[PDB]
């Protein structure tokens, strides 16, 4: 079981999560500035109070360049609950030095994003 380096963000709003070219990238003081590119992975919820199926605020979670569930997608590639965010002068490769989380060994890193930058309309850190 492997998980994501960072709290999610979640969602209120009826649109996907978009950051503004060159934000997004979630602090770690553990990366190097070339490490700053990843990817948000959408997770749907559904709980049953008696209207059958609810569905709950999704929530997106943080995935460097090359790990995680779509290790595999190159940068920007277009798929539904995939968006896509990268510091400038961070390069185009795989971060498999920094992997994912286990998490029966680290917590989860608390979301923080850098100095002036801007979350879309109804999304919230924790």
């Amino acid at each position: 079981n492997t998980a994501s380096w960072f709290t999610a963000l979640t969602q209120h709003g009826k649109e996907d999560l978009k950051f503004p070219r060159g934000q997004g990238v979630p602090i770690n003081t553990n990366s190097s500035p070339d490490d700053q590119i990843g990817y948000y992975r959408r997770a749907t919820r559904r709980i049953r109070g008696d209207g059958k199926m609810k569905d709950l605020s999704p929530r997106w979670y943080f995935y460097y360049l090359g790990t995680g569930p779509e290790a595999g997608l190159p940068y920007g590639a277009n798929k539904d609950g995939i968006i896509w965010v990268a510091t400038e002068g961070a390069l185009n490769t795989p971060k498999d030095h920094i992997g994912t989380r286990n998490p029966a060994n680290n917590a989860a890193i608390v979301l923080q994003l850098p100095q002036g930058t801007t979350l879309p309309k109804g999304f919230y850190a924790e």
